[PDB]
């Protein structure tokens, strides 16, 4: 039934072993995990997508992974509800692909699309959309949860089981195995963007476009953003913002098929792009640390609350000032966060940066910790595997509740990862 197996985040660090379950009967996964609960815990058992997550939550060092990649069936798609009922193993090219001949656009997207449906959940992962749409965790409608009772149980987001439906949301898989979910998609005539580009020449101008009221504009926005300049053009960025093209707004040519399948003039109005051109270059890039990982780039994420703008400039400024020099940086300001105690976006400055990894490398991420946690900020477990339980507990002030949550489903703790043990959260 299992096979050993040496598993890693995406870019291939902390490797563990674990005995990984296959298997595209659901009812073999539910077996699975009632003889886990049966042993009475042991090393417990975390549910595995396609491994898109930089972590070590996708995995569990001696103990049971289920890899849910083969629960992948689309259930049904209803237009006029825009729901879409699927198998947690879905990813979400999968997913565009059946769903944009019905006119609905998934509602949120992040950097690759080659993620599954339990994986968007399990982290609340966020796209460019995210001061529009709020994170994924935000348009599921239901789902449905298996749970070290071995009971498949049905939760929405206001029923009686909305305390652990949100703690699932973001919940890394600890609080059971998400097998199937309802997901509310977005309507669209067209699988186009229409994209207005700017680029700016320093950080206060960043924030200065950030915050002049323009981003209401935009459904859509992101930023390519400087870290290695000195001042003052440390912090300029190349911003793409937009929204989805209507089919009046296409170029002649395209109105045919509207719903088809997939240093300073770069700064345009109403450009009409596709998903991958409007992305651009995050999908040429997603590959890099996983290419020249683990022993090439250390990944870092961070969002700093908007009101601390200030504290936010000073750690780009200690950023170039350190002599880590990363290339590949994204920028945006988050909107309004959600009720999942543990989800990841707050309103605020959000940046990912890559590092070569160097000497010295590590003692100034944890600098870097300190001041994101003095500051009010957070890491993103998907984009983490060496942070202290100390760090992240105090990163996340709802964390006491969450456990809580999790205590109340899981008593035997039936469900770990690596990430549990590390941060304390099992
Ligand atoms: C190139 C690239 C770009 C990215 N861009 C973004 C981005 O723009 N925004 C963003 O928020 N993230 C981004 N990520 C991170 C990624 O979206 C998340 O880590 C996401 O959870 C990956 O999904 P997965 O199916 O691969 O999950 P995995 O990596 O396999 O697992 C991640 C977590 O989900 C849990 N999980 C998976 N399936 C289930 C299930 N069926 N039931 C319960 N729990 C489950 C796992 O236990 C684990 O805790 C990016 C990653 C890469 C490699
Ligand atoms: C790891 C991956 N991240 C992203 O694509 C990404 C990160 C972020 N982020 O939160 O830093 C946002 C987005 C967005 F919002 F635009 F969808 C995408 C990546 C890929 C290629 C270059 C740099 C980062």
């Amino acid at each position: 039934t299992t096979t050993a197996t040496r598993l890693t985040g995406w870019g291939r660090t902390a490797p563990s072993v674990a005995n990984v379950l296959r298997t595209p009967d659901a009812e073999m996964i539910v077996k699975a995990v009632a003889r886990v609960a049966e042993s009475g815990g042991g090393r417990g058992a975390i549910a595995r997508g396609l491994g898109r997550s930089y972590g070590d939550n996708a995995q569990n060092g001696g103990g049971l992974v289920i890899d849910m990649t083969p629960l992948n069936t689309i259930h049904s798609i209803d237009a006029d509800t825009k729901l879409v009922d699927i198998d947690a193993g879905v990813n979400l090219d999968q997913l565009m692909k059946a769903a944009l001949p019905f006119g609905l656009w998934v509602p949120v997207l992040p950097g690759t699309r080659q993620v599954t449906v339990g994986g968007a959940i399990a982290c609340d992962i966020h796209g460019k959309n995210h001061h529009s749409a709020g994170s994924f965790g935000n348009h599921v409608r239901s789902m449905d949860l298996l749970t070290a009772d071995g009971e498949i149980r049905h939760l929405t987001p206001t029923g009686e089981d909305a305390e652990l439906f949100w703690a699932t949301v973001g919940g890394n898989g600890l609080t059971g195995i998400i097998m199937r979910a309802t997901i509310e998609m977005t309507p669209t005539s067209t699988a186009y963007f229409i994209a207005d580009g700017d680029v700016t020449a320093s950080l206060d101008e960043t924030i200065a476009l950030h915050s002049d009221g323009s981003e209401a504009r935009y459904t859509y926005s992101s930023a390519w953003f400087d870290a290695i300049s000195a001042p003052p053009k440390l912090g300029r960025a190349a911003v793409s913002r937009g929204r989805l093209a209507t089919v009046e707004q296409l170029p002649a040519k395209l109105r045919s098929e509207p719903l088809k399948f997939d240093r300073k003039s770069g700064t345009y109005r109403g450009k009409v792009q596709n998903l991958t051109q409007f992305y651009h270059p995050l999908d040429m890039f997603g590959e890099w640390n996983r290419a020249y990982g683990p022993a090439g780039f250390l990944q870092y994420q961070f969002v700093i609350p908007t009101e601390a703008v200030d504290e936010f400039k000073k750690i780009i400024g200690v950023i170039q000032a350190s002599g880590h020099y990363s290339f590949l940086n994204v920028f945006k300001l988050f909107g309004p966060r959600n009720q999942a105690p543990l989800s990841f976006p707050i309103p605020g400055w959000n940046i990912c940066v890559d590092f070569p990894i160097k000497d010295g490398l590590g003692k100034f991420v944890s600098e870097l910790d300190r001041r994101v946690l003095e500051f009010g900020g957070r890491l993103y477990t998907a984009k983490d595997s060496r942070t202290t339980a100390e760090t992240f507990h105090a990163m996340y002030p709802r964390v006491d509740e969450w456990i809580s949550v999790r205590r109340k489903v899981d008593p035997l703790r039936v469900f770990a990862s690596d990430m549990a043990r590390r941060l304390e959260l099992l």
